[PDB]
């Protein structure tokens, strides 16, 4: 009833639900409809 958006652009709400790698959300100019936008991610490459 109140986990944390730990999905990519999860829609979050400026209320409570926040990402749970602690992401800056944003919306628009209504008020609703908010994304959680990724700003992170590890430095390097991948596997391999």
């Amino acid at each position: 009833e109140d986990n944390c958006i730990a999905e990519d652009y999860g829609k979050c709400t400026w209320g409570g639900t926040k990402c749970c790698r602690g992401r800056p959300c944003r919306c628009s100019m209504i008020g609703t409809n908010c994304e959680c936008t990724p700003r992170l991610i590890m430095e390097g490459l991948s596997f391999a």
